[PDB]
């Protein structure tokens, strides 16, 4: 089996991705940000906290023939952006693109954090990080990857993410039309249950590559490229007026700035970002100073390759017996 779904720019930014994925008997359809740095598949729900809710579109188990309360389990997930979530747990049929999974964990959410109530366009996640992850109690939940793995014509699933545009999940297949050149594939470790590679390094702008090695994780569900403090100063110090700000958070730059390019290591090969998608705009309403899409991993402890560095690539996430990490331009 396969299956192929669009994913969308929740905002004019970037600042995430949803796709919608359907649940239950009849079908409901919920747009769930697809998340490589996580494990839980949650949603918004018919039970989560009425104060919580503001405009997502809600999973109501008793409306669904298929659905199974799970007995006795629970799961409660915090994001290293701060937020969270808990509740209880489902199992029922969950369909991406075509593709379905029969008894899949629908976590359902009785608590959200306010980052999520406050977030309109995102119904809840499904995790595509490894299984060890799942935060399901007292027995552990599979990923709707590892659920669907086996049927799948190749135990593969691809990220084609788009620059202010539409992009593609796939699963179980290559879409060979979708990139240019070769798929360049690299080593993962899942030691820490993400999917975790090393790359060779780095370049600014037309400037000369840098060979170092950097450890991170591709993480669909993280809105920048999060990088070791000398490579993100290496990078702003080629825009001029750019800054590390304490009171914004991170490093911003002049919003007339043109950007340079940014280009990461496969291997061999190279991905080059464009210095456009570098670039999430004003700071707050109205000011000329604008937030930076490259920021320091200094005190997240890992380094994180977020839709920044992902969308100039067409990436494959291969769940072989060894798995492995495929980028290819695009």
């Amino acid at each position: 089996s396969t299956g192929s779904a669009t994913t969308t720019p929740i905002d004019s930014l970037d600042d995430a991705y949803i796709t919608p994925v359907q649940i239950g008997t009849p079908a409901q359809t919920l747009n769930l940000d697809f998340d490589t740095g996580s494990s839980d598949l949650w949603v918004f729900s018919s039970e989560t906290t009425a104060s919580e809710v503001d405009g997502q579109t809600i999973y109501t188990p008793s409306k669904s023939t298929t659905a199974k309360l799970l007995s006795g389990a629970t799961w409660s997930i915090s994001y290293g952006d701060g937020s969270s979530s808990s509740g209880d747990v489902y199992t029922d049929t969950v369909s991406v693109g075509g593709l379905t999974v029969t008894g899949q964990a629908v976590e359902s959410a009785k608590k959200v954090s306010s980052s999520f109530t406050e977030d309109s366009t995102i119904d809840g996640l499904l995790g595509l990080a490894f299984s060890t992850l799942n935060t399901v109690s007292p027995t552990q939940q599979k990923t709707f990857f590892d659920n669907a793995k086996a049927s799948l014509d190749s135990p593969v699933f691809t990220a084609d993410l788009g620059y202010h545009a539409p992009g593609t999940y796939n699963f179980g297949f290559i879409d060979t039309t979708a990139y240019t050149g070769s798929i360049t594939y690299t080593a993962v470790s899942t030691k820490q249950g993400f999917w975790e590679w090393t790359s060779t390094g780095y370049a600014v702008g037309s400037g000369t590559f840098k060979s170092t090695s950097i450890d991170g994780i591709a993480d669909t569900g993280t809105t920048l490229l999060y990088l070791p403090a000398t490579v993100v100063s290496a990078y702003w110090a080629q825009v001029s007026g750019a800054k590390s700000s304490s009171s914004v958070g991170g490093y911003v730059f002049p919003c007339s700035a043109t950007l340079p390019s940014f280009t990461f290591g496969v291997g061999s090969a190279r991905i080059v970002i464009p210095g456009d998608y570098i670039d999430f705009g004003p700071i707050s309403t109205g000011s000329s100073s604008c937030f930076g899409g490259i920021q320091s991993s200094a005190g997240i402890g890992i380094n994180i390759f977020g839709d920044v560095a992902l969308k100039a690539a067409f990436v494959v996430f291969n769940g072989a017996t060894t798995p492995t990490l495929g980028f290819a331009s695009k």
